[PDB]
């Protein structure tokens, strides 16, 4: 649909048999989502924000769920404040930005 | 414009006479940019990012012109990563993520 950015632009997922809601932000490369337990092996990774450094677990080839859009990528799991959907799922639910 | 995301949405700003690059990113409610003076009194600000909360200098009315378009609102100067513009401004530009 479209989305005016009056409030946050926040969206339901599905993950890991696990409903929730998250943030359509178009400036984080990546997805990271507050803890939960994922499938498979996941690799240690440092990503910074706002505020600096939060060590993640990254896990690979994940389904997503967003605005009942399927969509594959990596998921980083770890202390997040918010659970942010990043440009690497974006893409693939063709979200774009206009004005 | 509209804007894909299989690269960072970076546009310049034309900020107190000089160019910058900025990221467009609907995840942040403020505007965030990095170290840099400007006129007038400044409020302080704490701010939450991905990694932690970090003091910022809260700048009214002050006019930023992203990509043509002219805004003029509150500007965060803080130790950011990089230049943020958030949804404060892109409400302003007339920002919609589509999908
Ligand atoms: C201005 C603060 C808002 C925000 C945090 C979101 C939030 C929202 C509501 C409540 C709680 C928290 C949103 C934002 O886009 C990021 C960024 C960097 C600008 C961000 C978000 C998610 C992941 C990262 N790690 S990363 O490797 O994907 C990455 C690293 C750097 C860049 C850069 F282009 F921003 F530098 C972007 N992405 C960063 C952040 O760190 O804070």
């Amino acid at each position: 649909p479209q989305i005016t950015l009056w409030q946050r632009p926040l969206v339901t997922i599905k993950i890991g048999g696990q409903l929730k809601e998250a943030l359509l932000d178009t400036g984080a490369d990546d997805t990271v989502l507050e803890e939960m337990s994922l499938p498979g092996r996941w690799k240690p990774k440092m990503i910074g924000g706002i505020g600096g450094f939060i060590k993640v677990r990254q896990y690979d080839q994940i389904l997503i769920e967003i605005c009942g859009h399927k969509a594959i990528g990596t998921v980083l799991v770890g202390p997040t404040p918010f659970n942010v959907i990043g440009r690497n799922l974006l893409t693939q639910i063709g979200c774009t930005l206009n004005f």
